[PDB]
């Protein structure tokens, strides 16, 4: 299934940039980062669940936060851009 | 018609959280700052097109980028969040 990841940090400090720099490695193994912290993933139902649970270690979650937007096909011919 | 705006801007410099609320207080008239550079918009075909045109003047084009991804109906039963 596609996901697109969306990740909320704080990047004004050392350890923000670093989680997102573990943040970024994850997903980019799943599929492409288009912008700095926004992924479009290609993921199993079990790789999914595998993905969350290895986030939720490398978050803060007091007060970074993760969203997953699940787009159907023909998503690519769904995005526009600008910049 | 439901668009999710993502803002991709440098926040470690007074220029880039300028553009960011500049961004914001455009985006918030028509849904929601889920999270600090996220949108989730509510829009008709024509409000998308004035957006898209203000959007375009305020955001340093270079160094800075959005994607407007149009979002199918009931999307709302295809969001997570950890």
């Amino acid at each position: 299934m596609m996901v697109l990841v969306t990740y909320d940090v704080n990047t004004e400090t050392p350890a923000g940039r670093k989680r997102l720099r573990h943040v970024a490695k994850l997903c980019v193994d799943y599929g492409q980062r288009v912008q700095n912290s926004v992924f479009e993933c290609s993921v199993t139902p079990a790789e999914f669940v595998d993905i969350k649970h290895r986030l939720t270690q490398i978050i803060d979650e007091k007060t970074d936060s993760i969203r997953f937007y699940l787009l159907g096909k023909n998503w690519q011919r769904r995005v526009e851009t600008l910049g």
